[PDB]
Order: C-alpha cells, then structure tokens, then sequence
C-alpha cells in the first residue's frame, strides 16, 4: 500500500541520515494519523499494540533521533486518553484524529511560543553564546532583536562546522555576532552573561543530550556561574533517564574529523567524532518551554501530563 | 623631651581618634617617629636599640590593635636593623639604619604610582569594577585606569560610615562612569560585574585579608559568579599576624552609627554591635596587585621572609 511504503521510506530515511526537529515531528504525527486512519483496528488496545510495534521500529531505526519516539509517546498517551473518556468505540477513531490535529496547531506554534520570551530573558548590551544552529534558539534571538540590541558569540560545533551558519543566519538579521573555534569557551566565558543553547533531547531527570559541545560548554557555564538557558519545546522531552543500558550516544564517521587523505596511520589511530554529548541537570538554569520558563527539577511533572508511564519503554 | 611628648602625642591620637587620614601618612609618621627614635635616645648596640623599638612597638600597637600599619612598619625598622648590623658583624650603624629608613620612606610616598602605573594591565575599556570602601590606593588606581579607558566603577558605599560617598563622588569627579548603590544590593548586580578591586586595612600572613566591613560579603558574592577579587595594596599593609583566635580582630565602633541614640527605650534590650573589619579569607581573594607586582595570595607567605624576621613578627 501507499501507506506501508511511506512508513518503510520513513524509517530508512531514519536509518540514512536524510529536516529539522520540527518537521520530524511534524511528519510522525502525519504519519502515525494515517496509521490510525487506514489500518483496520477494532478497539484501542489492537492500534495501541499496532502504534507500539511502528514506534519500536522507528525508534530502533535512529535510537539517537528520539523525536519520532517522543511523538509515538505523544499519541500513545492521546490514545488512552481520549479512550478513557469513553471509558469498539465508533467515534474513537475521530477523537484521536482530533487531538492530533490540536497536537499539530500545538506544533507549528512551538517556535513563536518560545520566541515570545525572548525578551523577558534579554537585555540591550548583553552578550549571549550559543553552540551549535537550533532553529528554536535563532527565532528566540531574532525576536529579542526586534526591540533590543545584543551581542551573540556563537561558537562553532568542530566535526560539522555547523555554528557557521548560524551566525550567517544571525547576522543577517542584524545581531553583531561573533563566531569562535569551539576550543575558546573557556576563554571567552567570562564576558559572556548568559547561555542559550538548544537540545536534540531533554532527558527525564533534566539532564539533556545535546550538540557535542555543549557539556563542555556547561561546564564553563557552571564554573563563571553564568545562567545556561535552553530554548527547546515539548517534543524534545523524552521520559527516558540516562541509563548505562540505552546508549544515547552517536557516532558517526571519523572522516569528519581525521580525513581520509592521512594515509598509513589511519591503521593505528582510533579516531571516534561522537556528535552528541550528555549535559547533567546541575549546570542547567532553566528551561524555555512552549509553556514557560520552569526549572529543570520540573521536568518530571512534564513526563507525567506527557508520557503514560506504561508508555516509556514502548 | 620633644621626642617623647611626640611619641605619646602619637600613641594618644592613635587610641583616641585619628590624626594621619590615610594608611601611607601612618605609616610616613610612624617612620618618622622611629626614625626620631633612632636619632634621639642613646643606645649602644643594636640590642637595647631593638628592645627599645620594640617596647615602644609594643605600646604603639597595644594603643590601637586594629591599626597594623603602624605595628608593620616597627617590624620593618626592627628587620632593617637586624640586617644593617649583619653586614657590620658600632659606630656608624645609627646612620646606616636612618639611610635604610629614608629609602624605606621613598620606598613610601611612591607606593601609590607603582600600583597606579598596574592599572591598564588589569582594567580594560567597557568593563565594570566595585568597589567597596574609599581607598586611596584603589582610587588612584581607577585614576590611572580611567585616562586611557572608558569603564564604569559600582560603589557599594559601606554602611554605616557611607564613605563610598566620598568615593563615587572622587571618582565622578574624573569621568568615571561611577554608580553609588546601598551595599545590600552587592550580590544583586553582581552578576554584570567583571572584576572587584578592593582595598585593605591589613592583609594578614596567609594571604587573608581584614577589610572594610561587607568586603567577605562582597567576596562571597565575586566568588559565587567566579568575578576576579583584585585587592590593590601597598607593602605596609602586610601583617606578619596569621588569623589568631588569640588576639583580637575586629574593632567594634559606638553602635549610634547603626542604631541611633533616639531610639528610646528599646536601647536597654537591643544588643547593637556595628564591627568595622570583616575577614575575607585567601580562597576568595585573585590577586594582590602590591607596589612590587601583581603577586597570588599564596606567594604572600614569601614576601613575609623578604619583609619581617621571624623573631619580630609578636613584637
């Protein structure tokens, strides 16, 4: 079916490596509405098993892409509870749609909703430092901008170069930026007044897995004491806890660091280039949510309004 | 004689009041009144000279315990001695020590420049300094600092003697960019602070220090957003006394400073205190930027070797 064929595409596409997080999580909710759709199911409990079977498939496909899962998660949760207040139900397989499409105008507004604390959170003649290119926190330093002026220091992330375009799309909008080698955090650190960087996963215990940098960066965030704010929204908070058993990490080819072209030591070195790095929950400030500002020792109550937790391992 | 009705004259403006404004013209009389002292009384040796600089050391400090400049700069003379009599082991030894005292005292009167001329290395243009107290040698070095760069100086005026008045007034008058605020709002604003440059009334043999009242306080607070602590102070305001439980510390001035005498009745059951020396222990402290240098706290043990004997350091 046209169906099938475009969940094996997107679990591939998975696999390969070839969108923002927004539309990732735009696409599983259109994908996971059309498996409610055009799948046969009596009751809840069959789509329920049919939902977890695709998200175990598409989680195993990138462990590390952990969106997909948070929306599998998502609609898991708006599954029980549209059934719970029926509680065959004939116009379930409406009431879910329903909710994920009031789950897809919750999306789709996530960024202005972090955007519009931007300026509670910046101030004229501040200097602010960012990491890698998030797309949540360049809206949240293009609508502080709007009104007052700032300096940015965006300190690339080394394998991909990826804070270069960053500060092209920033100072295109006319934020006096800087760009850094990613080995000068420490030394720049003390200028800098605040942090805001953006998550690819908030984990359960407030703890993030985030762009390779960045644990090095909260670090020195820590040590000068200057506040790491995060800008990243409701899909990006994943109830899983940093266990040993998962592995959070990516790795992908060391050709991204050491190339190819270094010849017969390539034989001997052991070259790695994770490209995600765990930040622990201590040497965050807060969270900039679609919702709020809350504090990272929330971030457990936003599982459980979130994620059913009979839902968490899928 | 003139010397002693001088000597007691001292010691009573030294209990009493004030007499010498600044910590340098202490120290400039107090080297003044030794070197009299070297002059006018007889001695032999260089033994009873010793016992007499010290006794006289002795009652000049326990007139104002406080006041270490005073009881720094008779160790000094009493080290100054010990070394111009090793390298005589007399006659001419009464005015070998004057000649060491006169190059002690142009080693004064020039201790401010040399931590003035150290103020571009450490300050740098749209930066933020506070301040505490008034110092003589802080401000001289935001002098310096200020005609070559542009910065913005927070004085947080110590209560209840408000002499950061006195001090942003100094500072405004020479295009400082300065901000006077309560001193409760020291951790407040702490956060847009780069560096604090303090002063001292002694820094002790650890590398600790005994400041103005609400200087650990303001220590604690550079140490929470991690804010370099400068402490800019001359060689006479180090003290070879390590932070004793023994002798005593702070100075507790009459409490109508805090709480006025017109409170009426809750006087006779309101225990007030008002101290005036708060200690700030080495951990919080960065730098001493001395007359010699811009030395560590945990280098200042050494310049207690190159300054005081050991056997001077209780009197």
């Amino acid at each position: 079916s046209e169906l099938s064929e475009r969940i094996e595409s997107f679990v591939e596409t998975l696999k390969r490596g070839g969108r923002s997080s927004e539309e990732m999580a735009r696409e599983t909710l259109g994908l996971l509405r059309q498996i409610i759709t055009d799948h046969r199911w009596s009751n809840a409990g069959e789509l329920m098993e049919l939902i977890r079977r695709e998200g175990r498939r598409m989680t195993a496909a990138q462990p590390s892409e952990t969106t997909v899962g948070n929306m599998v998660r998502r609609v898991l949760k708006i599954i029980r509870e549209e059934y719970g207040r029926l509680h065959h139900y004939a116009q379930l397989q409406s009431n879910i749609i329903e909710a994920i499409n009031e789950l897809l105008v919750e999306l789709e507004g996530t960024m202005e909703n972090i955007a519009a604390q931007a300026l509670e959170h910046i101030h004229s003649n501040e200097v602010i430092m960012t990491i890698g290119f998030s797309r949540t926190v360049e809206a949240f330093l293009k609508e502080a901008a709007r009104k007052r002026k700032f300096h940015v220091i965006v300190a690339e992330c080394a394998p991909f170069c990826q804070g270069h375009e960053m500060a092209v799309n920033l100072s295109k909008a006319g934020i006096e930026t800087t760009v850094m080698t990613d080995a000068a955090i420490f030394a720049v650190m003390s200028r800098v007044n605040k942090v805001i960087i953006g998550t690819k996963t908030i984990l359960a215990n407030g703890a993030l897995r985030a762009v390779t940098g960045t644990h090095t960066l909260a670090l020195a965030a820590k040590h000068h004491s200057t506040p790491l704010i995060v800008c990243a929204p409701m899909f990006k908070l994943s109830p899983q806890f940093p266990n040993e058993e998962d592995s959070f990490h990516k790795f992908v080819a060391p050709e991204e660091v050491l190339p190819f072209t270094e010849g017969d030591i390539l034989e001997k070195v052991s070259v790695h280039c994770p490209v995600f790095d765990y930040v622990p929950p201590e040497l965050i400030t807060l969270f900039i949510s679609n919702i709020g500002g809350n504090a990272p020792s929330y971030i457990y109550r936003l599982m459980s309004e979130l994620y059913h937790p009979d839902d968490h391992v899928l």
